[PDB]
This record gives structure tokens, sequence and C-alpha cells, in this order.
């Protein structure tokens, strides 16, 4: 049986899929731990910046959680994601542990963008600006990605790097209430918000799990991106960040969450 998380059915993903929007044709790379091979996934390719880890295969469960929110396949098992036909390309920047280089994310950012990515879902925070980092998302935005970021979990009232640069779409993560969660990141710079608390997903070991983080509310972004693309296949990384937050639901002070919730189904109208 399949089951939709409520994160899904908050985006309005399946309302979306039901004008026959599913993200086929976009192609979106998860920057991340790498994705492991998954009963509800389909993994087109990637590539593996991670030294001591050649394989795109994950060793922390992170990126493959990640990618089941974007693209859990549509069919009788497991859960669903918000663009259950997207390309999804396993881009492992960070190794097992959940750490590595600003160098290696560079690396990956390059390779989305040397990859025709239309999209790409970066993970990872810091509280210190990079100038390797920011360089490379200025890059991938000049090739075309939408580079989506996660705010940070630290709770603090401004948001991390790189999701604070700004070329990269800052997401936020709500509760079930829509409220902010407790630990997500706000303030200057912050383009939107999404589900990021009980985020239920695919995970190594062919099972599913639960998790919380603003990295969790990310992907439903990176989703609704990939559903906006498949709409309005000429419209480019800017004219589609600008109709997600357009046509987002406001939930009050913008410092707190930005344009508001994402919301799929009046964004793939
Ligand atoms: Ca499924
Ligand atoms: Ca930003």
């Amino acid at each position: 049986a399949q089951s939709v998380p409520w994160g899904i059915s908050r985006v309005q993903a399946p309302a979306a899929h039901n004008r026959g929007l599913t993200g086929s044709g976009v192609r979106v790379a998860v920057l991340d731990t790498g994705i492991s091979t998954h009963p509800d996934l389909n993994i087109r390719g990637g590539a593996s910046f991670v030294p001591g880890e050649p394989s795109t295969q994950d060793g922390n469960g992170h990126g493959t959680h990640v990618a089941g929110t974007i693209a859990a396949l549509n069919n009788s098992i497991g859960v669903l994601g918000v663009a259950p036909s997207a390309e999804l390309y396993a881009v492992k920047v960070l190794g097992a542990s959940g750490s590595g280089s600003y160098s290696s994310i560079a690396q990956g950012l390059e390779w989305a963008g040397n990859n025709g990515m239309h999209v790409a879902s970066l993970s990872l925070g810091s509280p210190s600006p990079s100038a390797t980092l920011e360089q490379a998302v200025n890059s991938a935005t000049s090739r075309g990605v939408l580079v989506v970021a996660a705010s940070g979990n630290s709770g603090a009232g401004s948001i991390s790097y790189p999701a604070r640069y700004a070329n990269a779409m800052a997401v936020g993560a709500t509760d079930q209430n829509n409220n902010r969660a407790s630990f997500s990141q706000y303030g200057a710079g912050l383009d939107i918000v999404a589900p990021g608390v009980n985020v239920q997903s695919t995970y190594p070991g062919s099972t599913y799990a639960s998790l919380n983080g603003t990295s969790m509310a990310t992907p439903h972004v990176a989703g609704a991106a990939a559903l906006v693309k498949q709409k309005n296949p000429s419209w480019s990384n800017v004219q589609i960040r600008n109709h997600l937050k357009n046509t987002a639901t406001s939930l009050g002070s913008t410092n707190l969450y930005g344009s508001g919730l994402v919301n799929a189904e009046a964004a793939a109208r």
C-alpha cells in the first residue's frame, strides 16, 4: 500500500499530479550524502566528490530521505514524492559521517551546471560564508540551475550559507500547525517555507523513516520547482523561483516565513 506523508499533502502535490504534473523530464540533483538504491526510487545517475567514497550509495541515510521527498515513485508501495517522475541524480558531496569540504560541495554544483540539471537540492549549511561556495552557487545559477538550500536548524534569527546568498532559494521549515518549527532559522534572505517536522521518507535498507530538519523542508520546494518546470518548460531558474514565492500561502511574518508555505497546486497551474 502506498501512503502520502503529511508534508506532501500539505504542499498540495496530489492536486498537481491529478492535472498530470509529475516532474517528468525535469532533472534534479540531490547534493548530499548519496542516494541508496531503493524500491521506491528511480536513480538515473550521479557522481561522488568524496575521496574515500567513490560510490553514490548513501552510508548516512540523509540523502536517501531527501530524494524520497522529491521523487518517491507513484506506485503501490512506500511513499510518494512531490515530483514522482523527476529524473533524479545522486550528487555525493558529503561522506557517511555527514561532513565534507566546501571544495566537494563546489565540485557537485559545477557538475550540476555541467550536466544540465534544472534544480539542485542542497542539504548543507554553514554559519560562515565561503567564497568558494558562493562562486559555485553563482556559476550553477548562471548555467540555469535553480539552487535550493536549507536555512539551518540553529533556531537563530539569521540564516545559514549558502542559503543566505542571493542566488540560492532559502527554505525554512514549518510544523503541522503551519507555525515555524523551533529549530528553523529565519530572517534576511529567507524565501519560503515547507513541511519539516516528522517527515516520513525512503531510507537505506529498503525502509522508511521520519526525520526533522530544514533539510527535510528543502526537497518539498525542489520538487515543487520540478512541477512548475514541467508545466512551463521555457521558464528559467529565476522565473520558477519568483513564481513559487508569488503563489506561496502567506503564514504571517515574512521575517519568519519569507513568502509563506509553498503551494504546488497554486504554482503548477
Ligand atoms: Ca511509492
Ligand atoms: Ca537566499
